RNA sequence: GGAGCGGUAGUUCAGUCGGUUAGAAUACCUGCCUGUCACGCAGGGGGUCGCGGGUUCGAGUCCCGUCCGUUCC
């Protein structure tokens, strides 16, 4: 009654051995006077083999898919293997067959993957709603457990880098502005509220002031704002606070601490060091702070080559990126790349056809007299197409920078494999709204660059931030600052986000306060693992990384959740379902 | 929010441009088949055509309300 073996995993060296298997039966081939079942469990599918003398074969005929059953039989070597399984060179001759559940057919197949077949793709609504049968799948089992393996190595690494794993409050105090968190209620006492975690932040930092050198702990963080992108009500995140870290510090270990979990999980070796990029550069070379490394077709100032020029737009105009494609695109093409620019905020996308000695087509009139210049800038071959976006330095780049990456799909960029890069030296605040304050661009606890300290008063620009993304394929998976842990540096920051007494108690008191019993410099690194396992398993959403994640609505179909509760339950807890 | 788009066997869908017995494929079921591995062959069952009302000689198809899914902004 015990299994043996795990069906999956038998082997040519199993051959003679007398086995036991439990799992779930695949698909049947009753040939009549024989029978064959594929026998299924986590690590593979076992053909079982029924002959009509054996007490197996009764039972063998009418078991059927997704039964569950527990097989005795003897390995023995397959006359024909099949070389699509790596049990393909084997078999069990089955001495018995016991039913252990039978199974009704299930909504959608769950089986093409155990023998490698390109699985389906049935409707996400569909897997939600019996998740269960979904996970029944090679590749969910494969993913759920990537991340295990993922996870497991995080701990490995980490502890042996003597990290402390801590676990941080579940419930917490609403905190007034910026991210809105889900709130549950105080059942002894009305109008008073928990608040589920938007991450580990602060405590994560009071563990530093507490003389805990280095802690990380695979927390999981809530916010009740739109799943927009690919987002769940509540996701995970790696996330590791270090002490008298100066930023080299921190990525050096996330850089290495990445290569483990690559190593570990996918037997992948990224090489290292990661590349690392200011943001001015990040934002230059490709609009963007979250590049897409896999391919470059990256942005070029020309603002300069129009200077003398005629072209109203080109020379009035702060910014102007060129981005040359390899390809005359057609005017279909051109359109919709315009349409991403002006997505992005641009009055418009201008574009020209690259042929020998000069221009057609577009802008091509005024690309001439600069033509030389130009095609050094953007090293364009004649056939290609010049594509300008032109503004405002930073409206230019991120739009010519969308473009730039619709573009890798629309050329057929077969964009492969992974890259990791740092974008440091993000500027410390940023500013534009309306409301005409400096905004501070992380966080409020993000540490100047102690260089541009004497900026703070003077240029609240040119200050650069200690902070850092981890992106990979053009997607941040990582943030992370050195933090202020002087009371007064903190205070003058304060100052330039106009940030009063009032908010600051409001918002940070407990922690400016703590500030005053010795914090030592600290500061620390997130992972938005959910994201950081899509990316590795090559999964377009995090959903496929998450044992139950939630529809687009953040409901679960599966479970019926969220839901209503009884009119008294909601009352013991005193508040009232208020509307009309 | 805006529109489109979709809803019809268990699934995926078709039902052509209003009158074809609402069908295919696949799934399921039964029969036969002793080396199959997507076994094969034969046959069988399975439809609230999203719900409500409307247009019409005739509605799965068109109108409208409304529900649900889904895509680009």
């Amino acid at each position: 009654m015990r299994r043996t073996h795990y069906a999956g995993s038998l082997r040519e060296t199993h051959v003679g051995e007398e086995v036991v298997l439990e799992g779930w039966v695949n698909r049947r081939r009753d040939l009549g006077g024989l029978i064959f079942l594929d026998l299924r469990d986590r690590e593979g599918l076992v053909q079982l083999v029924a002959h009509p003398a054996s007490p197996a074969y009764a039972t063998a005929e009418r078991v059927r898919p997704e039964w569950v059953v527990r097989a005795k039989g003897l390995v023995r070597l397959r006359p024909e293997p099949n070389p699509r399984l790596a049990t393909g060179r084997v078999e069990v001759e089955l001495s018995a067959l016991e039913v252990l559940a039978e199974a009704k057919t299930p909504p959608f197949p769950v089986d093409a993957g155990w023998r490698g077949e390109e699985e389906k793709e049935a409707s996400e609504e569909l897997r939600l709603k019996y998740r269960y049968l979904d996970l029944r799948r090679r590749r969910m089992q494969e993913n759920l457990r990537l991340r295990h393996r993922v996870i497991k190595a995080i701990w490995d690494f980490l502890d042996r880098e003597g990290f402390v794993q801590v676990e941080t409050p579940f419930l917490t105090k609403s905190t007034p502005e910026g991210a809105r968190d889900f709130l549950v209620p105080y059942r002894h006492e009305p109008g008073l509220f928990y608040a589920l975690p938007q991450s580990p932040q602060l405590f994560k930092q009071m563990l530093m002031v507490a003389g805990l050198d280095r802690y990380f702990q695979i927390a999981r963080c809530f916010r009740d704002e739109d799943l927009r992108a690919d987002r769940q009500p509540d996701f995970t995140q790696l996330d590791l606070e270090m002490s008298f870290v100066e930023v080299e510090d921190v990525l050096e270990l996330n850089e290495r601490l990445m290569a483990h979990v690559f190593r570990e999980a996918l037997g992948v070796e990224l090489p290292l060091p990661f590349p690392r990029l200011s943001y001015e550069e990040a934002m230059e070379r490709y609009g963007s702070d979250k590049p897409d490394l896999r391919f470059g077709l990256e942005l070029k100032e020309v603002g300069p080559l129009f200077r003398q020029s005629g072209f109203r737009v080109f020379q009035e105009a702060e910014s102007v990126k060129a981005l040359a494609l390899p390809k005359a695109l057609s005017r279909k093409e051109v359109a919709e790349l315009e349409e991403v620019a002006k997505r992005h905020k641009a009055q418009g996308l201008a574009w020209a056809r690259v042929e020998e000695g000069g221009f057609s087509g577009g802008v091509a009139k005024f690309l001439e007299p600069v033509r030389e210049a130009l095609l050094q800038a953007t090293e364009a071959r004649p056939g290609d197409t010049l594509l300008f976006v032109a503004g405002p330095r930073k409206v230019a780049a991120t739009a010519l920078g969308a473009v730039r990456l619709r573009a890798a799909d629309l050329l057929g960029l077969k964009r492969e494999g992974f890259r990791f890069l740092w974008v440091v030296d993000f500027p410390l605040l940023e500013w534009d709204e309306e409301e005409e304050a400096w905004t501070y661009m992380h966080h409020p606890f993000t540490s100047p660059h102690p260089e541009d300290l004497p900026l703070l008063e003077k240029d609240p620009g040119r200050v650069r931030a200690l902070a850092y993304d981890l992106v990979l394929n053009g997607v941040e998976v990582g943030g992370g600052s050195i933090r202020i842990h002087d009371p007064r540096l903190q205070a003058r920051v304060f100052r330039l986000l106009g940030i009063g007494e009032e908010e600051q108690r409001e918002k940070f008191g407990f922690f400016l306060e703590a500030l005053e019993y010795g914090a030592p410099p600290h500061g620390g690194i997130a992972w938005g693992l959910d994201r950081l396992l899509a990316l590795m398993t090559g999964s377009p959403s995090i959903r496929e990384v998450i044992a139950f994640p939630k529809n687009k609505e953040g409901k679960d179909p599966l479970t019926g959740a969220p839901s209503p509760v009884p009119e008294e339950q909601l009352r013991e807890l005193g508040l009232m379902v208020v509307r009309p």
